[PDB]
Parts: C-alpha cells; sequence; structure tokens
C-alpha cells in the first residue's frame, strides 16, 4: 500500500495502538497522559498564545478528534478547528507544581474531550508557566518536539498580528490510520508479506510466560492505578567509558548492552531464563511524510533472550544483538495486534507479552523547547507520568564537548502498587552496579555478578 492522501471513509478507524490506548482509557486509575510545561519569561502576547494554540489544533487533525462510542464501532470524529480560551491563573513558585499536576491528573473522556488541554499560569507581570497536556492516543514523544516547533511558527505570526502561512501536512494521522489497516488486511491473502511478518512473532514469543517474575511488595491488584514512583539512576563516565570500549569489542550498540546487563540482572532476581525486555522504537525514520506530524507513530518493540547455560556479558550481548537483528526487519506489525495473534489471555491490570521497559536515547534525543520570540523559554518540570509496565528504565547517554563518554543518566519508574520505594531503589542500584562489574570484566558470566 501507498502512504498517501486517501479519501476518507464514513468511518475513519483506530490503528490498534490508538484502539489500546482507547479500551484503557476506561475509574481509580491514572490516565495516560504526556504532561509538559514551558517556562516563558518576557511580555506575554496572550491572546496571540491563544490563537498559537488553536493555530497548531487546526494544522493537526488528530488534536481536534474525538472517539465515539464502543468497543465493536469506534471510529476517528475529525472535528473543525475548536476555539482555544486562556484566562492567566494567578501562581505562586511555592504552589505552581501542585497546579501542574492537577492539570495533568485530570483524565479525559476521549468520547466528548479532545486528547489535548493546556493552560496558561502568572507568576508575575513578566513571567509565565505554559501547561499543555496530550493524551497518549493522539501523541508520542517526539510528536511534543514537533507541537513546540509548530506552536512557535505559529506564536511568531500571531503575534505580529499575522496568521501562520505555511504549507498544509501532506498527510494527516487519520490518513495513516486507513493505511495501517488496508496493509493489517493483508492477513486474508495466504502468501502475503504481512504474513511472513505475523508468523515470525508467532514463533518468536511462542510459550513466553504470562508475567516476568519480579521481586513484587504486593500482588497485582484487579484494577490498576498505574500511580508509577521514580528512582534516578546514573552510571559515571568512568565505567561508561570503559563499557563503551566493549561497545567495540562486542560489535554491538550501547542500548543493547544495556539490556544484556539488565536481562542478566533480572535472572539473579529469580526471573528465569526466558526473559522479553521490551523498547519503544521511535517513527521510521524513511518516512518523511511522518516527520512533520503529531501522532502515536512510536512503536512497542518486544525482543525475547535466552539466558541459559550461564553465558558470559559479552555472550549475553550477542544474543541480544542477534535477536534484535532478526526482529527489527518485521516491524510492520503493530505490537498492539500482537497479543490477538498470539491467541493470549490479555489483562487490564497487566502490559502485554512484556512488563520491563528499557529506554537509551543518544541525546543527539529528546523534544526541544522551541524558542518563542522575544521570550526566553525553557522546559519546566512536570510530574511523573502514570505507568503502564511494572518497571521502565528510561536512560539517556550523555556526551561532553570533545564528544566522548560522559555517562549514562536517568530514571527508573516503577508501579507503586507493586514495589516499594526500597525495592525499586535497590533494582535501580544494582543494574549501576553489574553495569560497572561488566564494563572492568565483559567475562563475567551471571553467577559471578556481585548481587546480594
Amino acid at each position: 500500500p501507498a502512504l498517501e492522501a486517501v479519501t476518507r471513509p464514513e468511518r475513519v478507524p483506530l490503528t490498534a495502538r490508538q484502539l489500546r490506548a482507547w479500551l484503557l482509557a476506561r475509574e481509580e486509575t491514572r490516565g495516560r497522559h504526556l504532561s509538559v510545561a514551558l517556562r516563558l519569561r518576557g511580555r506575554l502576547d496572550v491572546a496571540a498564545l491563544e490563537a498559537a494554540l488553536r493555530d497548531v489544533a487546526a494544522r493537526h487533525e488528530i488534536l481536534r478528534t474525538t472517539f465515539p462510542g464502543d468497543a465493536q464501532t469506534v471510529h476517528q470524529h475529525i472535528h473543525d478547528a475548536a476555539p482555544v480560551r486562556l484566562t492567566p491563573v494567578p501562581a505562586t513558585e511555592e504552589d505552581l507544581p501542585a497546579r501542574l499536576a492537577e492539570r495533568g491528573e485530570q483524565l479525559f473522556d476521549l468520547t466528548r474531550d479532545m486528547p489535548w488541554r493546556c493552560e496558561l499560569f502568572a507568576l508575575s507581570e513578566k513571567e509565565h508557566v505554559l501547561s499543555v497536556t496530550v493524551h497518549r492516543i493522539a501523541a508520542d514523544d517526539d510528536s511534543m518536539d514537533v507541537f513546540f516547533r509548530d506552536l512557535a511558527a505559529a506564536y511568531g505570526a500571531r503575534r505580529a498580528g499575522r496568521a501562520p502561512e505555511r504549507a498544509p501536512l501532506a498527510l494527516q494521522f487519520a490518513d495513516y490510520a486507513i493505511w495501517e489497516q488496508r496493509l493489517l488486511d493483508g492477513e486474508r491473502e495466504q502468501d502475503s508479506l504481512i504474513n511472513d511478518q505475523i508468523t515470525f512473532w508467532r514463533n518468536h514469543l511462542a510459550g513466553i510466560d504470562q508475567e516476568t517474575v519480579l521481586p513484587f511488595d504486593r500482588a497485582r491488584p484487579a484494577i490498576p492505578s498505574r500511580r508509577a514512583g521514580t528512582v534516578a539512576l546514573r552510571l559515571d563516565a568512568g565505567p561508561h567509558a570503559r563499557l563503551a570500549e566493549a561497545v567495540e569489542s562486542a560489535g554491538a550498540d550501547m542500548p543493547q548492552l544495556v539490556q544484556a546487563a539488565l536481562a542478566m540482572l533480572l535472572t539473579r532476581y529469580g526471573a528465569g531464563t526466558d526473559l522479553v525486555i521490551g523498547t519503544t522504537l521511535p517513527r521510521d525514520e524513511d518516512l518523511i511524510d511522518l516527520e512533520p506530524m503529531i501522532g502515536p507513530f512510536a512503536r512497542p518493540f518486544p525482543v525475547r533472550t535466552d539466558l541459559s547455560a550461564d553465558p558470559t556479558f559479552l555472550e549475553v550481548v550477542a544474543r541480544v544483538q542477534e535477536a534484535v537483528r532478526e526482529a527489527r526487519q518485521h516491524l510492520d506489525v503493530p505490537f498492539e495486534k500482537i497479543p490477538e495473534l498470539l491467541a493470549l489471555p490479555g489483562s487490564l491490570s497487566r502490559h502485554p507479552v512484556y512488563q520491563v521497559g528499557l529506554q537509551v536515547r543518544e541525546e543527539d534525543g529528546a523534544w526541544d523547547a522551541a524558542e518563542l520570540p522575544a521570550l526566553r523559554t525553557s522546559v519546566e518540570p512536570t510530574g511523573v507520568e502514570a505507568i503502564e509496565l511494572d518497571l521502565a528504565f528510561a536512560l539517556t547517554e550523555r556526551r561532553n564537548d570533545d564528544d566522548d563518554e560522559d555517562g549514562i543518566e536517568g530514571a527508573l519508574h516503577y508501579a507503586a502498587d507493586l514495589f516499594d520505594h526500597d525495592t525499586a531503589a535497590s533494582l535501580a542500584r544494582r543494574l549501576v552496579r553489574v553495569l560497572e562489574q561488566v564494563a572492568e570484566d565483559p567475562g563475567r558470566r551471571i553467577s559471578d555478578l556481585d548481587i546480594l
């Protein structure tokens, strides 16, 4: 199929990713949102900011899309651009974090409400904080970089009393959802290229456990709350540099090495030797028309590795690099479509296929705050987002000016329902310890690790 602008059906279908997010949005449970904030210092044209925010929504149809009504009938209802009304909420530097939190925790009704929400807080005459919250059914992390980039372009125009004269998107997200459906309609043909990828995942993930055996402090509740805790994590530049020497030794990238070390740690925690560590791959770099778009293009990526026969670190890296290599050429099948193809039972309180996630970025990267003209703009810290997994490592590979190894920073996000802080703090602590031990000696086996 061709990724093309297509004549719309009477009912624009959801993607497998959107559909899953829609079923989860149906409680005490926290909402899976993207909550960000900008600190704006200088003269703020609130009237221009309102129009700019509406301009971004008018540019991306997904920002003005509701999803009625039930699971057998849910479709993408695309409305015309809705107005944006900002009335500055007076705030102090003390109560501001509580205000940013509340507006981030507020749930969306995806049948009636737009998938995004924003507020403007006033600290002083020339200092404001713009809060922006977008539901995961409408955007990923890369989409936020696009959001502010388009916000900046729009605000720069509205500030001068002008409307943004820009080239319209070649594709709306409705087009992508249609394209995905005509792709997954290849299961009808016996010798289709997509049936090859389905039988792969059917074979690759056959026999995986329902859960990953983790050091739970409490049993998994029937209904999850998605309350997330956060433990800071950092591998210092020293050990990071020596670990990068093993990168050349094995011939595999750094995220695969951390993944290898993480896997070895889990086995020592008594998770068995048949692990599945998942990650989220960004949108396809080759598809250029998806670059300036806002949407949940990010794809979950389950990788299964064997840790039997007490392997060395170099060996685990090897097994990981092979599993990733083969699985990467079968990405046209959405992860959210997999549990149906594996005939998995599925749960509302557990993430399918895998429960442990790992993210290692090269910072080359995260979403950057886009410059608003005549304004000093910077990212304002927000609360920890809701967690769908049990454990979720979000790490970043840091570099210095000499472009040498300068440490691996990040944090472990954990489900507070299942783990205590000290339980997760030890997990984050011991991941670094393993990373330090295998850096000094990549020949260390699982039994050689110093874990308590």
